[PDB]
């Protein structure tokens, strides 16, 4: 089997993505920000507290007759940025692009903190790294691709982000037209759970590459890209008057710049972030002072591959017996 979904910026700066995902029967489609940094398939529910729920569409397990209670399970989840989200579990059916499992677990919230809440757009979210990482006591769970494997063409799934404009998420396949050139495979290290790679290096600009080791990894669920204080801090020196911000958070740029490209290397080949990407817009409403969209991982303890690199490519997750990353540009 195979599917096949098209996935939706949230707003006019990528800040996330969107994926519609059929729960139960009939369905009930939600729209879910899919998550190759987390493990947990959540979602805004009939059971999440009235006052946490501000837009966003929910599942009603009591309307699907295919949804059963997990019994006894619950779940409790905390992101990067901070945000959390807590509840219980039922087991239900869950398609994606034409791609359906039985029997997956859907975390239902019952808690959720407030940039949730605040953001109307996203109904929950799809966890696409390792099981591993799944919070669901006392019985862990496993991700929706991961009960999916068995059944695809192919044990794998793809990334296709697109920079201000609708991408793809393909699983089973790899649809050899959504990329140019070809696509180069690195080893995966699976011990945190995350799809974690070694990139070879980065340029700026025009700029020489250098050749460095950069352990990091690939996640589809942070905005961002997040690197050690050296790189962000040449890559943030050729636009005149760039500063880290200790109010702001990171890297502020003046808006009226021109930002240069970002490349960063998977093995020999290398992957080219055009300067456009990097720009997050003003810091706040009418500012002329705009957010860089690389910053520093100095205190996160690992670098992260987030959107603004992964967006520059067609990105393959390969769950293999032994699992790979595969980048292509686009
Ligand atoms: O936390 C993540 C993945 C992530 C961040 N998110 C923020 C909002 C909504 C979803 C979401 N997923 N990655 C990460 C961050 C720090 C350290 C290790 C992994």
């Amino acid at each position: 089997s195979t599917g096949s979904a098209t996935t939706t910026p949230i707003d006019s700066l990528d800040d996330a993505y969107i994926t519609p995902v059929q729960i139960g029967t009939p369905a009930q489609t939600l729209n879910l920000d899919f998550d190759t940094g987390s493990s947990d398939l959540w979602v805004f529910s009939s059971e999440t507290t009235a006052s946490e729920v501000d837009g966003q569409t929910i599942y009603t397990p009591s309307k699907s007759t295919t949804a059963k209670l997990l019994s006894g399970a619950t779940w409790s989840i905390s992101y990067g940025d901070g945000s959390s989200s807590s509840g219980d579990v039922y087991t239900d059916t869950v398609s994606v692009g034409g791609l359906t499992v039985t029997g997956q677990a859907v975390e239902s919230a019952k808690k959720v903190s407030s940039s949730f809440t605040e953001d109307s757009t996203i109904d929950g979210l799809l966890g696409l790294a390792f099981s591993t990482l799944n919070t669901v006591s006392p019985t862990q769970q496993k991700t929706f691709f991961d009960n999916a494997k068995a059944s695809l063409d192919s044990p794998v799934f793809t990334a296709d982000l697109g920079y201000h404009a609708p991408g793809t998420y393909n699983f089973g396949f790899i649809d050899t037209t959504a990329y140019t050139g070809s696509i180069t495979y690195t080893a995966v290290s699976t011990k945190q759970g995350f799809w974690e790679w070694t990139s070879t290096g980065y340029a700026v600009g025009s700029g020489t590459f250098k050749s460095t080791s950069i352990d990091g990894i690939a996640d589809t669920g942070t905005t961002l890209l997040y690197l050690p204080a050296t790189v962000v801090s040449a890559y943030w020196a050729q636009v005149s008057g760039a500063k880290s911000s200790s109010s702001v958070g990171g890297y502020v740029f003046p808006c009226s710049a021109t930002l240069p490209s970002f490349t960063f290397g998977v093995g020999s080949a290398r992957i080219v972030i055009p300067g456009d990407y990097i720009d997050f817009g003003p810091i706040s409403t009418g500012s002329s002072s705009c957010f860089g969209g690389i910053q520093s991982s100095a205190g996160i303890g690992i670098n992260i591959f987030g959107d603004v690199a992964l967006k520059a490519a067609f990105v393959v997750f390969n769950g293999a017996t032994t699992p790979t990353l595969g980048f292509a540009s686009k």
